[PDB]
């Protein structure tokens, strides 16, 4: 059994698309060494469209929880640089 | 399906009652522009209780999870103007 999840991030900082990207791809690096995290990835829409998308995979839903307590997701958080515009959760075996 | 919550939430700030019923409705009218929101609705109880209800329904449990990453909801939440003392959640189909 697996924990996925597909979500879409609504930018709403003002900074440069590649400098928060930046702040993703450290999350993205540091989230994947957690221990209940299959797969994390993090990757831009067109740039127009101010979002960022995230596919997830985990051993299970507290280990979602879990990675929201972890400093480095809590730093990127404090930035402040997105919100969840939609996001889907699916539990598959 | 639907899901129903019904907050009572206790007043630990010292502001005035009204001012802070000015941040419940402002919050009131952004979170009933989310799009998994059905309905949200704040109003105090007798002054002297110092408590504020909520009323909500969503779509479902991932909208209540997603309003708490909307911008205007942790505006709200930084000036720590509340706990929440009792909440009751249920799935309505």
């Amino acid at each position: 059994s697996m924990h996925y999840i597909t979500a879409c991030l609504k930018i709403i900082s003002d900074k440069d698309l590649n400098e928060i990207m930046k702040e993703f791809k450290k999350l993205e690096e540091e989230t994947n060494k957690e221990e209940g995290c299959i797969t994390f990835h993090a990757y831009p829409l067109e740039p127009s469209e101010r979002k960022i998308m995230l596919w997830e995979i985990w051993e299970n839903e507290e280990a979602v929880k879990i990675h929201f307590t972890k400093k480095h997701t809590i730093d990127v958080q404090k930035q402040e640089l997105t919100e969840v515009e939609w996001l889907m959760k699916s539990n598959v075996n």
